[PDB]
């Protein structure tokens, strides 16, 4: 059981309570969350604590954006736990609508709640951001939206992919590097490109994102398996290795542990790398904060998922015999 699994990872943002108030008003104003069942269900996820634990460097309005972005991810995600997630062409068309917002085509007044919420998050994200950050993060959003239809293809196939194909789909649908781009933005830093593209930081970024989605795969397996989801590390290992469920969970834990070890080995090289690049003291401080942002995403996501009611509650309040939401908020 998830309660008997810990992964071996290493504060919390002071704005948690203020962000809880803002975010509750925001999801209602945008129409992303309604009244009654959806609202109590949304509240039980505790999106503010995810923001405050996953992005502890964020303060004030920056933490508000983190929580609102998380709200969009989770509400949008669940819209595919139903007929949409078994209809790849329809999923691709819906996600093309969202992608158009990324690249400039504003949704306009009266658009659906998911389009309006995304447009608000994206506008707030890019306001005052460095153009290199905007370009990279725009392509990250594109991958996230485009990957959803491939998860639907895999559901229809009914077998897990091999490891390489699992990673290609799962890294996309998990939000790719978007949590780290968000944490960088919310911390108010800009990583110098020379450091960002070092082999060390590129490997570390990929490792941190893998760690969180794999930790999620383990804890979210119960609600996903009954829905015919196929892009879950435990199912991929079990199918590839012809092993028991316990053997597959053990191997999944090992995939997380080796990535944490790699991350921490490379982190020790970062001061020396900054010196070899001749970065300024301010730049080195921003790189140090970027390291903390990655570390806190890994440790803080796990801290959140052990206390949330999303994964223990989903099989009971939204059983697999019906859709995985109370209200359709995404027109298809
Ligand atoms: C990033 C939020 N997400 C993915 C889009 C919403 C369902 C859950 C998640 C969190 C952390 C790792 C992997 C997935
Ligand atoms: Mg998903
Ligand atoms: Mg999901
Ligand atoms: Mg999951």
């Amino acid at each position: 059981m998830p309660q008997d699994i810990d992964f071996g990872l290493p504060g919390i943002s002071p704005g948690l309570e203020a962000t809880r108030r803002h975010n509750l008003g925001w999801v209602r104003r945008l129409g992303l969350v309604g009244d009654g069942p959806s609202l109590a269900w949304y509240t039980s996820w505790d999106m503010p604590r995810l923001a405050a634990c996953g992005f502890p460097h964020a303060r004030g309005a920056a933490l508000d954006l983190c929580a609102d972005a998380m709200a969009f991810f989770f509400v949008f995600d669940d819209q595919f736990d139903g007929p949409l997630g078994r209809d790849p062409a329809r999923a691709a068309r819906v996600c093309r609508r969202l992608t158009g917002i990324v690249h400039g085509a504003g949704p306009g007044p009266g658009a659906d709640a998911c389009s309006a919420a995304f447009a608000d998050v994206w506008a707030r994200s890019t306001d005052g951001a460095h153009p290199g950050w905007v370009a990279r993060t725009a392509h990250e959003w594109e991958y996230y939206f485009a990957a959803q239809a491939h998860e639907a293809i895999n559901r229809l196939r009914g077998t897990p992919g091999d490891m390489e194909s699992y990673l290609q789909v799962r890294r996309g649908i998990a939000g790719t590097d978007l949590p780290l781009s968000l944490g960088e933005r919310a911390a108010g830093i800009t990583v110098p490109a020379a450091a960002f593209h070092s082999p060390q930081l590129r490997i570390m970024r990929e490792a941190a994102i893998d760690v969180t989605l794999m930790c999620n795969d383990v804890y979210s397996l119960e609600k996903e398996e009954a829905r015919g989801d196929m892009d879950n590390l435990v199912l991929v290992i079990e199918h590839a290795r012809r092993c028991t469920r316990d053997e597959a969970v053990t191997a999944a834990r090992g995939e997380v542990a080796r990535r944490v070890i790699r991350f921490e080995q490379l982190a020790r090289e970062v001061p020396a790398l900054c010196a070899q690049l001749g970065l300024s003291a301010v730049e080195r401080a921003h790189v140090d904060t970027y390291l903390g942002v990655m570390e806190a995403w890994m440790s803080g996501y796990h801290a959140w998922q052990t206390q949330t009611r999303r994964y223990t509650g989903a099989p009971h309040v939204l059983p697999s015999t019906g859709p995985g939401y109370f209200d359709e908020v995404l027109p298809t």
